[PDB]
Parts: C-alpha cells; structure tokens; sequence
C-alpha cells in the first residue's frame, strides 16, 4: 500500500476537481544534513532512514560517505538493514566525480551512486577551473567507472537551471551514453520558474526517452513546491524533498507539503499522509530547528482557525476553511480565541465546557473580550472567569 | 503495414526535428458528398469505400441511409464487402435523433451508428424548436434506442464549439449513460481556435476516461488542418477528414493535409502515404471537382519550384526548399523556366534536353527568357528555339 516504487498518475485532476509515474526521493539524510547548524549522530541517521522508509519513501539519500567517518558508518548501516528487509528503499549513495568517492560509494554497496558536477559557466569557470569540454570527458570517464562497478547511477546536473541549455543537453547525451539511467536537474539556487518548468521536464522526458529525471528543487524564492508539481507535470518521475524544508541555505522542497500537494492536485498518495506529523516532528527533535506553527500540513496552525466569521462557517461546514479534511493528515481541528471571535465560537466552546449561558450572557462576554486589545488568546479558565463574572455563579469537559 | 486500428502516439515531436492513440474516419461519402454540386454514384461510393480502404482509414462514414435510395443501396453494397472482407474499416451510418433513421441504420447492419443533434442555444431554438431539458431526453431515448439493438453507438454533438459548455458536459454524461461509446465534438462553423482546441479535448479526455472523442472541424477560417492536430494533441482519438476539402460550403480537414501534418509533426502515418495522390485524383475524377494547383500535398505545384535561387537551392539540396521528400507521397519534384528563372535552372534544363551550351549562350537565353513580361512557361519547345536562335544549330522527344 505504502509501497516503495513509483506512483501512477495522470498529471493534474479536472478543473474544479494513468501514463505518468512519480515517487519520492528524501534527501533529509544528505541535502538535510547541510544546513546550518544541524548535524545527525549515526544512531539518528539510522532512525530517520527507517522512519522514511516505513511511509513509503521511494529512495533515500543517505549521505556522502566521503564527508565524514561518521556518514560513511551511517550509510553503511543503513545498507545493512536493506539487506535485511528492515529498509525497503533504494538506497543512493552521493560521489563527486572523483575516483575516490566512486569506489567508496561501489564498496559500502549502495543501490546506487549519484555523481554531481557543476555545468553552468559559473561552476565551470568558478568552481572547477575548467572548460565544457573537458567537464564532458571527466563527467563520462567517472559515470563510466562507476557503472563498471556493476551500480546503478544517476548524474546530477548542478546549476542545470542557469545552464546553457544546448550544453546541458550536451551533458545529458554524454552520462546517457556512459551509462547512467537517471539525471538530477538541479535548481541549486531556487530560480526556477513554475511554468518554464513544466516545459523544461516536457522536452527533456521527450528528447530522453531511455533516461528518468529528478527535480531538486531549492526554495530560494519560495517556490520549490510549485517547481517540483510542475516538474511531475513534464515528466519528472522522482522528487527531491527533505523534512521540514531542510537543506542549505532555505532548503529544498520540503516533503510534507509536496506530498499534500500531490495528493490534492494529482489525487495520489506517494507516502502515508497520515504519518507526515510524526515524521516531521522526529527530524525536528534530531535537527534541533522547530517548524514554525504556520507551516503548511504540519505546522501547529495549518487546522486552527481564529476569525469569528471563519469558526462559525466551520461549525455548519469545516469544508468552508479547510482545503481537506484535518484527518487526511491524522489531525484534527481547532479554533482559537480572542478579540477576534464571535458569538458562534463563544457559544460553541460554552457548550464544550459543558457551561450554559444565556444568548445576552453570551454578548455580554464577547463585549468582554473585545474590550481588551493585547491577550493573545483565552483559555478555558479565562472564559470560566468571564462566564462567573457575568453569571454570580460558580461554573465539566475533560480536556 | 497500413492496418484499420488506432496508431500510437505520443504527441508532438520534439523541437527541432507511445500512449496516445488517434486514426482516421473518412467522410468523403457522407460530409464529403454534401458539397454542393458534388453526387457520387453507388459504383462511385464503392469505389471510394474500397479505396480508403485499402490506403488504411480506421473508420468510414458511409452516409446517412434515409437520404436517399441510392445512399442506401451504396451502404448496403459497402457493408457487405465488409462481411466478406474486401474492406476492412469500421462502417459507420449517420443518422437523425428519429427512430425510422435508428432502425434502417440497425436494419443495414453498419458497425456503428452515428446520432447527431445539435446542441447550441441556436440550434435547440431555431433548429430542433426544443428546450435544452428536452434535447437531453430526446437524446437519451434515441441513443439508448440505437444501443439496444445491439450495434455501438456515436452521438455528435453538432455546433459544439459554440455551445454552453456546461450544456456540453451534461449533453456527454447524458450519451454516456444511454451507452455511446463515442462523442464528435463538431466545429459545425470552423470557429475554433487552435490552441483552444488542444485545451478542450485535454480538458474532455481527462473528464471522461470512458468516453473517445472525435474531432469533425470545418474550414471556414482556414484552420481545420491546426484543429485536428491540436484536438489529437489532446486526446482526441478519431480525426474526420475527406478527400480533397469537400463537405459543406468550404469542407473539413482534407486527409491528404493531415496525414502529411500527422506525419511531419508526430511521426506516424495514418494511412498509405504514397498513395494519397491515386485517391485524391479518384475523389477528384468522380466528384467533378478539380483540386486547385496550389493544393497541399497532392497539389500539381507542392514540389514545384520557380525562382531561380530557389531552383540552384534545390540542384545543390532539394531539403532547402522541400519540407519532406516528395517520395514520401510517391510523388517528385519539378521546377518552371520563367522571368524568375536563373542559370543554374536553365542550365539544368538544358542538360536534361541534351543540349550542351556554353556559358555565354546560357546568358544570352536567360536574357531572352527575362525579356517576354507575360510568358508563362518556358516550355522545352521554347527553350530548344531559344537555344537554337543563339547557337544557329539543330537542336529539337516532346
Ligand atoms: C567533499 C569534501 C570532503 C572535500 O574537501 P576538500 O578536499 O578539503 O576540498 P574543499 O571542500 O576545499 O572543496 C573543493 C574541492 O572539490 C572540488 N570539487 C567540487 N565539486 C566537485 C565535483 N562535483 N567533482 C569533482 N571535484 C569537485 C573542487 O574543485 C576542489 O578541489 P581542489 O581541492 O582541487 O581545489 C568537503 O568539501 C566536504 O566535506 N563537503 C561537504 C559535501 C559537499 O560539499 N557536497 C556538495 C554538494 S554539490
Ligand atoms: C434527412 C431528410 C431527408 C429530412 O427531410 P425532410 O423531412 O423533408 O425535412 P427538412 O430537411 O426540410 O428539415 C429537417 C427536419 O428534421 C428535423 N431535424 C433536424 N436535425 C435533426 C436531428 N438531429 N434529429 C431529429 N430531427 C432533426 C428538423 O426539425 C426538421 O423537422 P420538421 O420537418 O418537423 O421541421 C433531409 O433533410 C435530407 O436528406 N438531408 C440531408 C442529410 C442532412 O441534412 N444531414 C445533416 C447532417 S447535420
Ligand atoms: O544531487 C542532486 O540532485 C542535488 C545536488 C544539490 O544539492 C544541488 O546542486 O543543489
Ligand atoms: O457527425 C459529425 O461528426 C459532424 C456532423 C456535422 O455535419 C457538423 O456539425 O459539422
Ligand atoms: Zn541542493
Ligand atoms: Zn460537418
């Protein structure tokens, strides 16, 4: 059911609402592990590897084992427990294109290795002192090697998205023919725009019909989610995400929200949405960086409403403010209270606790609310207080 | 292989140069025969019939039965060269939403029955005299009629293309219902525009998996050709065209356009590339209709060149003036010797003649042929007297 291949889907569902193939990759493990001020011990690495795999992520990136001691034994543990049957996903390996990484990649015994190089005019120049030519013989010499390993491998296009998009075809010929079977294009500093995208993904799925495409996505302008539908859109058959929108600088796409988005504009489930709080909250805890309440899916907001007008809507419909149901996620709603609210909502929470109170007794509290402009909300015993100071009485819900 | 099903696709190829599908239904016998001036007889439909036929057309419309006697005989005589395997296409018979035109549809045993209405607000008023609630009943009924006797059924929804569409969307789960297995989305007046076209059938395909759709579009702005292909490119499965752009007033898609256009454009062939030109003349001779010189594909001047430079172009690189090879249709190229001619088609000409001048003499001819404003062709009669008036030697087997 939460399987670990890819997805069927038919591209976005009819206005006012199965060829195409998608899944998940999850890099919170390689991507994740590079922003600032976050580090994972082994023992975490290992937890996060098995949680993702339990939601049904299709590959995970484990790491770079050239980095550190420390990723080389975590990616290592990880493959073991693939071996074992305890992980289900396909387990990459990143290298760069060096000889070195290659070997440590095909002898901890990855699923498969991802070469990155640099094949914009700036990396090239800036960054690997070298020229597109020479860039085509030591991308296919390390594909080449690496494939020889008897590994699958997949080619990462770094800044493909301010490329030269002749040479990127370029490139893309070039590892094809070295024997890569899955390109990366990589939108390193998030200045893809949705739509060219689409069209991007489009002609490269139709010029490469042998090879299958990953969008990595970074949120630089804040549109890494609408970059990777729109690359599902054109093709691409695997998205990059990390929990949280973890990942340098930003962060890249970020998979409890892709996953949403997914579900509501491609009517499919590509891991278990009902797991994706849980999951987001044990990266949190390791990544040492809280969510803010108001990110999308899990952020402790995305189900709270506050407005009078909006709590009284949702008593009749929740469907009036919520774009699914709070249980699509395994959670549930909630409404707040302050100088904001209204008779509704005052009424309704009354009725929770259990306290009657007289339609005027009612606007009598409201006006007591309102008449106070900095409380950042009430609670139960708030409202038990303004109910006795309207009633004389002593005011039976069990939360 | 030249089969009678769906050809895979996958859409556009890519700039700079499967699981879509998309074939061909001819009309010629029945759209194509409502242009004016233009009856065929039984021997004539037959004919035809066979010939679509044998070039690898999916579906044929082999008319409307209650027309006329002789449209009825023709479909009789068309379908029972199906039985016996002659032709190999689906045959379709048209007919009104009436019981009397379902019957004898069911009576003669075509393989599909075709019911159109049409379904704008100027056709329920002006057309049928009825109420949009009323159509969809008498649309059901008639539908679910031509199903229960057991042969599959089409609804056209005539003038679709200015309909409400929400009409449209229910007139289609209405269809569905009463058991059609496929809609023609009609472009009744050519007023689609193309890009809205794809958007449409993108947008229809997606809302009804169940459902194959047709494209029938007229050419009143020019644009049949672009709406078909813009209709496969969304999902549309079935293409109507007729030979030549016959049909009403200025005809449908011709096929001999669209094939080529299905083949530049997506990579297929549709139907027996090479001999589009040995159908389209047969259409031509029995219609009385002549195509135009300048008519695509199957045109007398499609691979005809005139200007000089284009014609030295050619000599050196015919793909520098040739969109495709003309073998591709079966057929080869040419070029006139006029005012706009040069040297290196002059020369050329000369050698295919034999006549061997020199470099001179070419010049002082080409002066010559650049002197008559009102000459039209040069014809090798013309030029042997021309090279013959400047070498004072014999030289004229045509
Ligand atoms: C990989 C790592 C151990 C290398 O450390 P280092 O050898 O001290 O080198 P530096 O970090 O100073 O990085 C630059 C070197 O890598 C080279 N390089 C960068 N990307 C490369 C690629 N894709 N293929 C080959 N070489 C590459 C640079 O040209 C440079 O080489 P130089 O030492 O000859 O100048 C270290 O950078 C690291 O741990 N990085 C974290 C992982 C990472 O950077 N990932 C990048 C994702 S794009
Ligand atoms: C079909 C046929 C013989 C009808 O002849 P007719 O009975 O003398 O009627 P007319 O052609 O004058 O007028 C059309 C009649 O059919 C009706 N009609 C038109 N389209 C219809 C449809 N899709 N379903 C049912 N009835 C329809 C009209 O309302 C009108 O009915 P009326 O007689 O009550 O006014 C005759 O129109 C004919 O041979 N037409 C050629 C085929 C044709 O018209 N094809 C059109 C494809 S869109
Ligand atoms: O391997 C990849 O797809 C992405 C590499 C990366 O982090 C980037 O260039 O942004
Ligand atoms: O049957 C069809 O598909 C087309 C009907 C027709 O004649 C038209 O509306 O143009
Ligand atoms: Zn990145
Ligand atoms: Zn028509």
């Amino acid at each position: 059911k939460h399987h670990h291949h890819h997805h069927h889907h038919g591209g976005l569902v009819p206005r006012g609402s199965l060829h195409m193939k998608v899944g998940i990759l999850d890099s919170t493990l390689r991507e994740g592990e590079q922003t600032p001020g976050v580090v994972f011990t082994t023992d975490q690495r290992v937890e996060i590897a098995k949680a993702l795999s339990d939601i049904g992520v299709q590959m995970i990136e484990a790491g770079h084992p050239a980095v550190s001691p420390d990723i080389y034994e975590g990616i290592r543990r990880i493959i073991k427990l693939k071996r074992e049957g305890v992980i289900k996903s396909e387990i990459v390996a990143h290298s760069r294109a060096v000889k070195r990484d290659i070997e440590v990649g095909a002898e901890i015994e990855a699923d498969r290795i991802a070469i990155f190089y640099g094949i914009s005019d700036t990396h090239l120049k800036a960054k690997h002192h070298t020229t597109r030519d020479e860039a085509l013989r030591s991308i296919a010499e390390t594909v080449s090697y690496a494939k020889s390993h008897g590994v699958k491998v997949r080619f990462t296009a770094e800044d493909a998205t301010r490329a030269d998009y002749q040479y990127l075809l370029e490139v893309i010929k070039t590892v094809r023919d070295a024997g890569a079977d899955r390109v990366s294009i990589a939108d390193t500093v998030g200045v893809l725009y949705p739509s060219r995208t689409r069209e991007l993904f489009k002609d490269l799925t139709s010029r490469f019909p042998d090879i299958e495409f990953d969008i990595h996505a970074h949120n630089d302008l804040g549109m890494a989610v609408a970059n990777v539908l729109a690359a599902a859109e054109g093709g691409a058959t695997i998205i990059h995400t990390t929990l949280n929108g973890l990942g340098e600088r930003v962060g890249i796409a970020p998979l409890q929200v892709v996953a949403a988005a997914l579900k509501y504009h491609f009517g499919i489930e590509v891991v278990d949405l009902k797991k994706l709080s849980e999951v987001a909250s044990l990266v949190e805890k390791y990544s040492g960086i809280a969510l803010p309440p108001n990110f999308p899916i899990t952020g402790d907001y995305a189900f709270v409403h506050k407005a009078g007008v909006h709590v009284a809507g949702v008593l009749n419909d929740p469907k009036t403010y919520e774009f699914l149901p709070p249980e699509t996620f395994g959670r549930s709603r909630d409404y707040v209270i302050d100088k904001y609210t209204g008779k509704h909502a005052v009424k309704d929470r009354f009725d929770r606790l259990g306290v009657k109170l007289t339609d005027s007794e009612i606007d009598q509290v409201l006006a007591k609310i309102k008449s106070n402009p900095n409380v950042r909300f009430y609670r139960d015993v708030d409202l038990l207080e303004l109910a006795e100071s309207v009633t004389g009485r002593l005011e039976h819900h069990h939360h």
